[PDB]
């Protein structure tokens, strides 16, 4: 491929990888430098030492993200390990400095061990204003992402679990807007049980969604309570009452598809008998279960997202984290927690409505965007979109008592 | 100086807080940018490391990048005052490494005083990283970490508190006994003062050619005798001398270097007065000297002095030390620090000083004159020269020792 070969010489050119470190402060004379460091730099250390929240006034804690992997989902790559996901890593962080303004240090950590990692992850605290775990395996990923949001006193935020929630649940808000539907009633399937499924129906349900509306589905077909096969602990909690087990029977009459599973999962079989004015997250990458097109060829009244920037109403992750760290962090909060994550969602769903400026529309090739089943959320770059959900999130800190600056 | 205190605080606090920043080596504003930093494209190093692991040097900043690493037990000399109280220093550090070595420095503040947590925490990091720095970690806990991580971590490791004074002094030590016409092997050096540097400094001086039996160790206590449990511990005894001195005094008497890693006044004219002609003395309490250059001068005009104060001259430096080190072992892809490192960085920094001083750092220091002698016994922390000197010899010492991976 052309293209990997464009991507390894961008890797390798000039100084290689992607991040550099630099001062935001003179450092050249021995003036700047009995600053910087001895015997001026003192100074800050024992005022720190005295009043401990004054490392956010001195150092650069107050801006500055972890994103921490082991290497053992990197991408749709599988588990390659801890230098191997590395590029991810800081391409990672290279999107919360240009979506968020916000610094990171990428860490690659060598271990596999749920109690291991955490062991080694919580003790980094002082050094951060925030955590992104990044590319870990279910099921030690809800296992690590629980551990540390208790043991730590900054967030703790696991972007590849809760990204597809917050950003399909505005999606999923704005679609029952405009087909007239209230979210109590609306029943939802969930196809595939990786990281990200169970928090899309946590968020669904926090929208209003009813837990019993919602199915859950596996390689194995529909996750009922009392079966055993392929069973955990996670897939229990949203087991369903359902006397359907296939993903076809679960979504006769069905409002809502959550495609988290491969190409071709959804078939026009499926996509006749769900419900009028169908809604379709077909999230599968590279490839959807469905394209857009194939669904309108089948259902003209299908709504469809996609994790695609070539199709209308892309689910990006970069919607997300950017502007949640950027509001949790401008409160010094101590964590993200579920009130914020439904602020970003509720100020994603909102900005979507607005009319949409021109330079947006010259972003994207003079297309022109309007509210309704092609446009639910914003664009990815879309620039109002920090200004727009950071303030909320903020707000949501504050309400509910996790800041610790006004 | 409360108001210079003043200073360093608006410093810190300007613009955006603290002193370093994050920023992309490459374009990153398009989709199409940002489709090669990040998915699709960043798929294909992730995967050309996952088949050959080396690539990760090429394809990551891992090649450049070291971690400035503190637990905050012994900051400066402000002592334990913990890790968050301690970013500022790793954050200053980093500076140095980037401005010194164009070494991008990633500050890692940990919140663990017992080994084996601390240990266990920063063993796992190697994959992020070229190299560590180990920070301002109180004694005698250093030693085991340094020893620990070492041994189990296959890049380089490197406490610069515990070394850096000793590579930096010895290359001092090793032209003051050339401009005295001393021999190494006959010099006799009293120690005064047993915290992180202590030790390796003896270690350093028997490399460059000293004996054990001319060396003696002080501390608080006086004297670090052969038998003597007051006090003591698993390194104090490690050089403790057979001598019949037991006081800083006593040992100072017909001496020829005093090496002082103490506090200010330690060393008293008194002492002074009977040290062997032509007296090496390293004054480097923080802040103030042991003694200063002007009154041992009075006390004794044939004396020779070097202090870790910009003000004076024959500066003793860190900063004269890790940035070469680091470069030469990151650019030979070496697993390890080792002692022949060391030892060439040692007498590198003794060798350049020995040079015509250029035009360049003259007109760096205000138009003052620098040649070797009794006021120029290492380079000045601000000749450019320093990096080109001193990082090859390191270099081609893990090449000869064979723990580079990449020749240059
Ligand atoms: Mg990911
Ligand atoms: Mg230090």
């Amino acid at each position: 491929t052309n293209f990997d070969q464009e991507a390894l010489l961008y890797h390798q050119q000039g100084k290689p990888g992607k991040i550099e470190v630099i001062s935001s402060k003179p450092c050249a004379t021995e003036k700047d430098l009995s600053l910087a460091y001895s015997p001026g730099v003192a100074a800050p250390c024992k005022a720190i030492a005295k009043d401990p929240a004054k490392v956010y006034d001195y150092t650069a804690k107050g801006n500055l993200v972890a994103v921490i992997s082991n290497g053992t989902a990197v991408l749709g790559l599988g588990n390659i390990g801890p230098a191997a996901g590395k590029p991810v890593m800081e391409g990672k962080g290279i999107l919360f400095k240009q979506f968020a303004g916000i610094d990171v240090f990428d860490i690659e950590v060598a271990a596999t061990d749920v109690d291991v990692f955490c062991n080694a992850v919580r003790v980094l605290e002082p050094t951060f204003g925030g955590i992104n775990l990044e590319d870990i395996k279910a099921p030690e990923c809800f296992e690590i992402e629980e551990r540390l949001k208790k043991e730590m006193n900054i967030p703790v935020f696991h972007d590849d679990q809760h990204g597809t929630a917050i950003v399909s649940g505005a999606a999923l808000l704005n679609a029952c807007s405009i087909t007239n539907r209230k979210m109590e009633t609306v029943r939802i399937v969930v196809n595939g049980a990786g990281a990200s499924a169970n928090s899309c129906a946590k968020i669904f349900i926090a929208l209003g969604a009813r837990r019993e509306n919602i199915i859950m589905c596996d390689s194995q077909g529909v996750i009922y309570k009392g079966r055993t096969a392929g069973m955990n602990k996670y897939k229990e909690y949203f087991a369903s009452e359902t006397e359907a087990r296939t993903l076809t029977e679960a979504l006769r009459g069905a409002d809502v598809f959550v495609g988290l599973s491969v190409a071709g999962a959804l078939t026009p079989e499926m996509l006749k008998d769900m419900a009028k004015d169908p809604i379709i997250f077909a999230m599968a990458n590279p490839e959807p279960e469905i394209t857009p097109d194939k669904a309108r060829a089948a259902r003209p009244d299908a709504i469809i997202a996609t994790g695609r920037s070539d199709y209308p109403n892309q689910v990006n992750n970069v919607l997300g984290f950017p502007s949640i760290f950027r509001g949790a962090l401008d409160t010094r909060s101590t964590q993200i927690n579920e009130e914020m994550k439904l602020a970003a969602v509720h100020a994603l769903a909102k900005l979507a409505r607005e009319d949409v400026p021109d330079k947006v529309s010259a972003t994207y090739g003079g297309k022109s965007f309007k509210f309704g089943r092609d446009y639910l959320i914003p664009k990815p770059f879309d620039t109002r979109v920090l200004l727009w959900v950071a303030p909320e999130v903020a707000k949501a800190a504050m309400k509910s008592g996790v800041a610790t600056r006004a």
